């Protein structure tokens, strides 16, 4: 039921890597003021991989605190161990998250039936709305549309973040589901299209630096206004591409630093955006009217 | 300096998923008796992903205890967080492992420089021999030959497990290194060829079920006996293929169970080998004279 522009928020860090709580609080407020409809806390863009379990909990807790019930908060709780994903998802439920986002197990390459059992075990273990998340290029596995349609029958599985950027395939999924669960784009470049084709929203990277613009793109696309979606998305289309010059969230964190909103902290193995991309990113920010 | 057949040993489990300590002991002994040259504890094939930190330590400790210095033990200590990789690698050094095997960070897709900094940071934090491990199909990142050659300059980085299965590229890496660090095959199907071309060994899945045969394949290939390497590898060639009919270690654990050496336990999201592949596997085992 969460719809619209859902930012996959970065986890602001001090130069030494520590979580920058003050900047995080200001970012959450800014998103709410600018039109963001929901926030995914500690997803891929939020460096879930390099935060400790305690930090994971604290970031979710702080975002929910600052949001103060004004928008729904989705907690990233994926893991490549079913046992761990249950533990993280239970923690998010106890913290009062509105839903959890669970990327498919990465690296260990479960079978389709293994993906089914993984998500079924978590759904039966924790009474919380769960959103699947498929991003094959990062995980080494591709949760098929057929498996997604099967999982939509499981109570508590309420949606899927489709980051394939394969629009025909996403439309096929939306059509097959016939409303049984939601479909969210996980690909900013094509999100406007998927939303015009029936997706419920965009779990976005670009929304981190253009939250108002993305809120508008999702609103007109969800309203099925093809021309307004095209026109408004065209203004920020180059941002969707440049925010991936190096692996996300490397560019988007640098962008937010050029905007003056967060410091340079980012945890190894990730690195600050390579020096050569900084001027081109600043130009893209200026071209889009962000700085 | 470690050469030959290095088994990426499974972690035997009881039906409920608990570690099967007694079966692990018997396997370690069997490998020593059968000619295996080294064991990788808690690698990919050992389900590192679904073992807890305590279990990761217990398994390394137990394999070291049973091996009693007869063959070197390499501990899998890879993580997608540099801080966690440091901790796991320190623990392995403290437990007395001879070396550590560290897969490239998965899922978060660091840059080549990030991979460089990642491994440099670990090598500088822990004085223990480190073996890189590249398997892009699982991790979403490819540690290039260029980056590997840079890392060979770092004290404590003593080798790389190349699981690409791309022989020309493997040969190019061997030739570029010119002895600066070791190259191990991480692809059973092509390991015999890479060893004939200069690799120091094979960190093998097939060795789990044919330790004697793979130890002989490695020895003759390392001695550059092309005819004997081809002859001996032919006797187990179909095993290299069938052990990947579903994601490793699913098939190998089922093979060991058909051999009567471990029970069926395997942790979600992994699943017991699908029934459709069991007769073909049993037939391949009978063909190879294993059962």
């Amino acid at each position: 039921t969460i719809q619209g522009s859902i930012v996959a928020i970065v986890t602001p860090m001090l130069k030494d890597g520590g979580v920058d709580w003050k900047s995080l609080e200001k970012l959450v407020e800014w998103h709410i003021e600018q039109g963001t409809n929901s926030i995914v806390a500690v997803g891929t863009t939020g460096e879930a991989s390099t935060l400790s379990m305690e930090e994971h909990t604290q970031v979710i807790k702080e975002i929910i605190r600052v949001a103060n019930k004004r928008i729904p908060i989705i907690a990233g709780t994926g893991a490549n161990s079913t046992r761990e994903a249950i533990e993280l998802t239970k923690a998010a439920k106890d913290l009062g998250a509105d839903a959890a986002l669970l990327v498919t197990p990465y690296y260990n390459k479960p079978t389709q039936e293994g993906l089914y059992q993984h998500y079924k075990a978590i759904a039966e273990a924790v009474e919380l709305p769960l959103i699947l998340y498929n991003v094959p290029g990062r995980t080494g596995v591709d949760l098929s549309n057929d498996t997604a349609v099967r999982l939509a029958e499981i109570p508590n599985i309420v949606g899927i973040k489709d980051a394939t950027g394969d629009v025909p395939r996403g439309k096929a999924l939306i059509d097959a589901l016939n409303g049984k669960m939601a479909v969210y784009s996980g690909d900013d470049e094509t999100a406007w299209e998927l939303m015009l084709l029936g997706a419920d929203g965009n779990i976005s990277v670009t929304a981190n630096i253009a939250p108002k613009a993305m809120s508008e793109v999702c609103a007109v696309a969800i309203a099925k206004d093809e021309q307004q979606a095209k026109t408004l998305n065209n203004k920020i289309a180059n941002l969707h591409n440049i925010l991936f010059c190096e692996s996300n969230p490397i560019p988007v964190k640098w962008a937010l630093h050029e905007m003056g909103l967060i410091d340079t902290g980012i945890r190894l193995p990730l690195t600050p955006l390579a020096e050569q991309y900084r001027e081109p990113l600043r130009n893209a920010l200026k071209d889009a009217g962000i700085i």
